[PDB]
């Protein structure tokens, strides 16, 4: 067992390895409190997570041992993988707290897009670096479900990786958001079976984003969304109305003043036409015709950096856990295993 000490940053206690030193708080959400580190060990600069509350609930727990499932599986220079794990308890009985490692990324996607006016090169390596990302996550059955902007973590050096790729369906209103401006139009029309290509469609918004330096669509509501989706792409066609079974729903969209597909080449003017053409086929208003991550990656936008013998995919994820039904000490036990066998990654 590594020598811990305690401290408290703001309102909350931290009680760590001393490898970490010089903590100092970056942020804190529902999720949990971030403070940025030295690493004595390794040399490197990392940023500690304190889950918040990890074990509140059946839904929390099995949020918890989802999240270190899912970090401690994620092998990917696009993706945050975990340095460590650890918790200051002795045993099981005494297991409370969880705190997680990776490498510190000082800034975000927003921070970036808001303080400047990207490049176009700067624009192709930020979307390709997510859709390398993308094609990593999807190919092991995952779907990030969220992205956006505050969930791209940036560096100085323009790296980027995915973060947060752990909710669903929640019956909680912790963390709960509004109007999402990066959400696939049939999340807003709550399809219950969306695809992969959900994420396809929020890098389109973003990338429409870094591109224009305006949110795409603001909407205020889901309704405003997709009212602010549809006057863009158009409202839908035979086809895709056809694959509407809420009746209220289909109902509603067809009692819209019908609206025609706008020229992106007029919308995005001034764009890289490059860019303007992957844009419009990330975001097709049916899933089924959206472009996926491997397509998007081969995309001539990408000419620059697109390299098939380094696009890796990932190693088979077990997420048989996600239909499980456990208690809350079942999960609490689960993730405690899952720190105890962690064997951190060659330095
Ligand atoms: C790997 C990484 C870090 C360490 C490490 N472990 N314990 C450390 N001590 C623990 C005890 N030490 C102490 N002990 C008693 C009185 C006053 N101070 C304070 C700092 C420092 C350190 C440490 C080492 C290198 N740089 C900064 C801190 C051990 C292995
Ligand atoms: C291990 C250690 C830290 C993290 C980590 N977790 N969450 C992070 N973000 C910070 C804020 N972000 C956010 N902020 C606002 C709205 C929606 N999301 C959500 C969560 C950043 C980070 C983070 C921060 C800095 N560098 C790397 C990762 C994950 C695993
Ligand atoms: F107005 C819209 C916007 C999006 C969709 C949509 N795109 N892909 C799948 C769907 C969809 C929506 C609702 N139910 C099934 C499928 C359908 C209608
Ligand atoms: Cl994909
Ligand atoms: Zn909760």
């Amino acid at each position: 067992r590594p020598t811990f000490y305690r401290q408290e940053l703001n309102k909350t206690i931290w009680e760590v390895p001393e490898r970490y030193q010089n903590l100092s708080p970056v942020g804190s959400g529902a999720y949990g409190s971030v403070c940025a580190a030295f690493d004595t060990k390794t040399g490197l600069r990392v940023a500690v997570k304190k889950l918040s509350r990890p074990f509140q609930s059946i839904i929390h727990a099995k949020r918890t041992y989802r999240e270190l499932r899912l970090l401690k599986h994620m092998k990917h220079e696009n993706v945050i993988g975990l340095l460590d794990v650890f918790t200051p308890a002795r045993s099981l009985e005494e297991f409370n707290d969880v705190y997680l490692v990776t490498h510190l990324m000082g800034a975000d996607l927003n921070n970036i897009v808001k303080c400047q006016k990207l490049t176009d090169d700067h624009v192709q390596f930020l979307i390709y670096q997510i859709l390398r990302g993308l094609k990593y996550i999807h190919s092991a059955d995952i779907i990030h479900r969220d992205l956006k902007p505050s969930n791209l973590a940036v560096n100085e050096d323009c790296e980027l990786k995915i973060l947060d790729f752990a909710r669903h369906t929640d019956d909680e209103m912790t963390g709960y958001v509004a109007t999402r401006w990066y959400r696939a139009p049939e999340i807003m029309l709550n399809w219950m079976h969306y695809n992969q290509t959900v994420d396809i469609w929020s890098v389109g918004c973003i990338m429409a984003e870094l591109l224009t330096g305006r949110t795409l669509f603001p909407g205020t509501d889901h309704i405003d969304q997709l009212k602010l989706i549809l006057r863009l792409v158009g409202t839908p066609g035979a086809e895709l109305l056809k694959k509407i079974s809420s009746e209220s729903a289909r109902n509603y969209i067809q009692s819209l003043t019908q609206m025609p597909k706008m020229n992106f080449a007029n919308v995005f003017i001034g764009a890289n036409p490059l860019a303007v053409d992957l844009l419009e086929k990330m975001l097709v208003l049916d899933s089924d015709k959206r472009i996926t991550a491997a397509q998007a990656l081969a995309h001539a936008y990408f000419a620059q950096y697109h390299d098939p013998d380094d696009e890796p995919v990932a190693d088979p994820y077990d997420q048989s856990f996600e239909s499980r039904d456990l208690l809350i000490d079942e999960w609490k036990s689960l993730t405690y295993d899952e720190v105890i066998s962690f064997v951190p990654p060659p330095l």
